């Protein structure tokens, strides 16, 4: 159901400044994820994006829905397993349908919501929206293989 | 005015990254009252060194966000919505008291300030109140703060 | 209008900073119709300190950027040509992307070469595909629509 | 003297966030003399302030209080790296702190805690904070060594 | 021992690390005689942020620790070849340089290639000389005596 | 004695590249001491080394070329910021440099350099880095000062 920062630390190799996800709110196997990742003006990103105008960049917030999609792919095959998620790479192909609507600022809490679309052997193809206080700022398509670490 | 977006803080804080640690101000009555708040992520370089493998928001971080709350109320009750005036102007704290920390502050919490005005005369604003995550205290601080022209 | 571009040029005409700034040379480009950039990948950025831990990856989402940023500047040379005064008045913002592919992982070392060339522009709107070029290698793909806006 | 690589083998706290550079004096369940180099060449002066550096005032209370923790630390249980290691320190309290003078690059900046009161992980201590003999910090802390 | 190591490499033998770690490949290698290897330069490189502020010019100080960075790795791998167990173990400290000159500005989109020969080396003693180079332009040479030292 | 705001009115170096904090002594055409606080809340450290934290040799070397140009820039035109941004000194040499005792965190690393000799624009100083009286580096330095492109 929920995890928390310490868990997602364990299940994803991503570390500052490319883990994107703050906390899971909802997982539920093979079918969906709702996480989310607080804006602060107090991140690196915004000192060139841009100065005296900071606008979260889009091509984040399609980032931390990989990283959301990969999570929810992740615990459906293994669930909390921080020994197999060592061993495991979610490499992400294809990015596609991608819309930015709304900008994202400090301040904002910006929600992932991924469905499967599609699971096929090694393949997953994930797609859903990026949401700031139930309004849909971003949506994106986003597909990914499963393989071992090396 | 009652609600103000990082533009607003930009123009009227002196502080920059990484120490500008207020997002958003929810609601001010001049003189009196500010609610703001300061979203907490992992993606913040502070978490690099408190703790590796533990991020907690440091206490010491939550109190200058609650300076900064009172700084941007007290900027604005003397001299109202001034960037021109605002740009010269820096804030030293004087005093700090009376804090206590309840619950650690963790990336994903929306961390929420609340100040009121204890006493002011002039540039020195004396201001109390709490930090708060989902409606519950995280922190208490009393600190006092004198705004000054740069030279 | 010149052919070459350097980051002192660069910095004139984008709005993006550090660590936003993704293209550190222009080397070809048609008013209209196609920019070759490219940006330097090394092991001293930031960005490789979670991208990842002992294995160090271009991140995919980061190359998107830098063709954009790519077609941002030739949006507005074409336009306005190299006019640092108007660029100050400017924002780059991203609409859409679509048919994004990731072919080879780009690491240290790696010269990354964005060829764009515009798809359909019309005022403002600028819509440019193309690829991300190492070694002559086609390292990822990528169509991107972006708005130049008024600072406001 | 602790020197930098004591420091870490004892405190959880790292870049940037740790802010004591040598301890000088050690008195267990006593005192602690410790001091933290400051330089314009750190990260914070960016943001405090823009053409006018000037360290912030509660990072002189972190600095006292990792101080107090690493005597805190070492009297419970001597130099030991191995039990170190599993802890983290918790802020309870602070208290009666005064400011007197601007801290600024070049400045060599001195803890002075003493222990007010002590029991199990719990730590109350105080003291000054001085630069070049003269006292720019003052300040009461209680702090917890937890798991 | 081969002659083309990239940066998973260079990460198991030098111990240098983000930012100080200051080569990204090295494309020759020629036991106790020579290395040719290369930092690319990027305008998303924070020590550009300070020097200078518009004017991105690479410090001509860290294009001698490149080049002493260079020196080290081949040092190592003279003696042990590619032996990461021993390298954790094993620290290269420079002792003297001399004869450093500065010839013409490395800037973002430069590759910073060093080219480093073996002039005399007894043990763990080793004096190196030679060039760092952009588009076969000499832009610094430096001369350099290095110590093999335990870490520990 | 020159403090911070004033060294950052005549040197164009900026974070993470400014590596002087304090000109205790200056006399003009003849000598400067100054010098650069270590500490661990440094960046470079993160990288040099982990786990065992060296102040790169390199960089004690630039602190000198900065010490050494600021005494150049003074000598000439004293505390004139408005000049200051329109002159340039640029090293073309450094020689004789030798590192002799590592320098850490808690250090007060102290550049003294005097002037080798002068003609035009073309200075040339040397000297040594010290910590707490002992000698931690020496280095000679050539700067050409020139007009801001
Ligand atoms: O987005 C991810 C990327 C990677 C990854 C890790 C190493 C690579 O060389 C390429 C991709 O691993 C992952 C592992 C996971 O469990 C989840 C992910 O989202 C990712
Ligand atoms: O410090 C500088 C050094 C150089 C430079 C100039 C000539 C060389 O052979 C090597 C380096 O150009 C510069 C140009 C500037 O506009 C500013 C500088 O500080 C520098
Ligand atoms: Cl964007
Ligand atoms: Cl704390
Ligand atoms: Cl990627
Ligand atoms: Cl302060
Ligand atoms: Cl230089
Ligand atoms: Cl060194």
């Amino acid at each position: 159901s929920q995890f928390f920062i310490e868990h997602i630390l364990q299940i994803l190799p991503h570390r500052y400044p490319m883990l994107l996800v703050d906390r899971i709110t909802e997982l539920q196997a093979n079918q969906k994820i709702v996480a989310y990742k607080n804006i602060t003006f107090n991140e690196d990103v915004f000192n060139g994006h841009f100065p005296n105008k900071p606008i979260f960049p889009g091509v984040l917030i399609v980032e931390g829905m990989a990283q959301s999609g990969g999570f929810l792919a992740f615990t459906s095959l293994w669930g909390f397993d921080p020994e197999i998620a060592k061993t495991k790479i979610v490499y992400f192909m294809t990015i596609d349908k991608v819309k930015f609507r709304i900008p994202v600022t400090p301040g904002d809490r910006l929600e992932y919501h991924l469905e499967v679309l599609k699971h096929k052997g090694m393949i997953w193809q994930v797609g859903g929206t990026a949401q700031v206080d139930g309004k849909v700022v971003a949506e994106a398509e986003l597909k990914a293989m499963i393989a071992e670490r090396e």
